[PDB]
């Protein structure tokens, strides 16, 4: 029995949470009560299996069971069987579910609901997250759950809870979203590019982190880590959580052989141990490391070793170049690795290989400089305009690049792209690249998955599927879509009402930002000069109407003077 197996390993508390998340991610539209019902029904069945490991259908696989329990409340997916059925659900996960924005009741209400029924209060948090983020890293979701519990348990018995809770919750909302984003990239990598692309990313990344660890060790870690994510991304949550635990035990046992900063980590609860390890800082670089040129360019055995085991050899190249370059981003190392392999494949087929592949490092120079100059420039620019105007500049830049993309998506992606400046520019040159480029990877992956749902721009598709590691350079290289045909104005689209006054300070910018996007789609060829001169106007239209006697009509009157002057520029 598989269910009995995983139940014992995870316990009832985790087993129940993990199954709840699985159901929330598969059927994101179904209400909370229903999932809760199926979880219990499933959980009890599991208890009978622990005893009689041959009772009802304790012999069946998790998917069969989970599948049959969801099919009692869903249709074409359920008409299929075993493999096809499961794949069906996976293909129907929705990265942008049409769910109602989540609003939080007054502190007083939450603390009452928390104190009264704690298990329920926590199970609904899990449910509301898992249904909105169908790819959230299950094991980590359990970690956020506990921290959420600690938030309430502590703040609800204080002087001013509003002051104690609200903050801790915002920090959690953001970090939860970041977390969801990073995991969305790993699944896309696996699902759209293959495990080989995933493995290479891990080798380079872990080699940067555990520079003292041996290649064979990293390889071992990478292999386990791959299976872990392969499972979480495919919906095998229980085994994912299980396997993740094992990997944490291993890493801790073999500390000495991996990294010296794993101490603090291995001295704490499971959930906190895993989370700790996954976010540990890079270890100190081994003192005397030979030159790479020795074994990879000067040696006359290159092509022979390459021929013998192309995978192991290139894998070793990555590990070696990565370990001594924690100042490079993972994508830059992968571009280098790809440039090195391309040189061997051609050179090793020449008369005198050595001569041909002797200047491969000269090929690396341009690739390393591109990222640096880009970052340098844009951080300087960021420092000058600040985060709000920088987001605006990005909205104009990206709407011009790919005008077809839906206004909600452009607004969302550009805002996030703007956050890269705040999160990264503050670091010194040494840590900027990893920061900047790996964050751009996550955000542009967001644009790619939201766009894959309803493809409208061939330019987006090409930049998203041609190469995982070159997405950033591809998007960067786009200027303006010259074939794009301007859109015709729509009254409703540019009609500002008084309801924009009740909206938070941020909810306003977002509106003014959404207007900017529509404007650029209308006048692609317009200039950053005109645009700014027009935006300022919109600002004026809000301040007056929002504060001018009983006027829900100023929205139409003053909005008229708005569109009028708007149609002019």
């Amino acid at each position: 029995s598989e269910v009995a197996h995983r139940f014992k390993d995870l316990g009832e508390e985790n087993f129940k949470a993990l199954v709840l998340i699985a159901f929330a991610q598969y059927l994101q539209q179904c209400p909370f009560e229903d999932h809760v019902k199926l979880v219990n029904e499933v959980t009890e069945f599991a208890k009978t299996c622990v005893a009689d490991e041959s009772a009802e259908n304790c012999d069946k696989s998790l998917h069969t069971l989970f599948g049959d329990k969801l099919c009692t409340v869903a249709a074409d997916c359920c008409a299929k069987q075993e493999p096809e059925r499961n794949e069906c659900f996976l293909q129907h996960k929705d990265d942008n579910p049409n769910l109602p924005r989540l609003v939080r009741p007054e502190v007083d209400v939450m603390c009452t609901a928390f104190h009264d029924n704690e298990e329920t209060f926590l199970k609904k948090y899990l449910y509301e997250i898992a249904r909105r983020h169908p790819y959230f890293y299950a094991p980590e979701l359990l970690f956020f759950a506990k921290r959420y519990k600690a938030a309430f348990t502590e703040c609800c018995q204080a002087a001013d809870k509003a002051a104690c809770l609200l903050p801790k919750l915002d920090e959690l909302r953001d970090e939860g979203k970041a977390s969801s984003a990073k995991q969305r990239l790993k699944c896309a990598s696996l699902q759209k590019f293959g495990e080989r692309a995933f493995k290479a990313w891990a080798v380079a990344r872990l080699s940067q982190r555990f520079p003292k660890a041996e290649f064979a060790e990293v390889s071992k870690l990478v292999t386990d880590l791959t299976k872990v994510h392969t499972e979480c991304c495919h919906g095998d949550l229980l085994e994912c959580a299980d396997d993740r635990a094992d990997l944490a035990k291993y890493i801790c046992e073999n500390q000495d052989s991996i990294s010296s900063k794993l101490k603090e980590c291995c001295e704490k609860p499971l959930l906190e141990k895993s989370h700790c390890i996954a976010e540990v800082e890079n270890d100190e670089m081994p003192a005397d490391l030979p030159s790479l040129a020795a074994d990879f360019v000067e040696s006359k055995d290159v092509c022979k070793n390459y021929a013998e085991a192309k995978d192991v050899f290139l894998g070793m190249f990555l590990y070696e170049y990565a370990r001594r370059h924690p100042d490079y981003s993972v994508v830059l190392l992968l571009r280098l690795a790809k440039t090195y392999e391309t040189t061997l494949e051609k050179c090793c087929a020449a008369a005198d290989p050595h001569e041909c592949y002797a200047k491969v490092f000269d090929e690396f120079k341009p690739l390393v400089e591109e990222p640096q100059n880009l970052i340098k420039q844009n951080c300087e620019l960021f420092e000058q305009l600040g985060e709000y105007k920088f987001q605006n500049a990005l909205l104009v830049r990206y709407t011009k690049k790919v005008p077809q993309v839906s206004t909600p998506t452009l607004v969302e992606v550009s805002r996030n792209l703007g956050k890269v400046g705040s999160k990264c520019c503050k670091h010194p040159e040494a840590k900027r690249m990893p920061c900047a480029e790996d964050y751009l990877s996550v955000v542009l992956n967001q644009l790619c998955v939201l766009h894959e749902k309803t493809p409208v721009s061939d330019r987006v598709t090409k930049c998203c599927t041609e190469s995982l590691v070159n997405r950033r350079p591809c998007f960067s290289a786009l200027e303006v879509d010259e074939t794009y045909v301007p859109k015709e104005f729509n009254a409703e689209t540019f009609t500002f009402h008084a309801d924009i006054c009740t909206l938070s300070e941020k909810e306003r910018q977002i509106k003014k930002q959404t207007a900017l996007v529509e404007l650029v789609k209308h006048k692609p060829k317009a200039t950053k000069e005109q645009l700014k001169a027009v935006m300022d106007d919109f600002a004026a239209f809000v301040e007056k109407c929002c504060k001018a006697d009983d006027k829900e009509t100023c929205f139409a009157e003053e909005g008229k003077k708005l569109v009028a002057a708007s149609q002019a520029a």
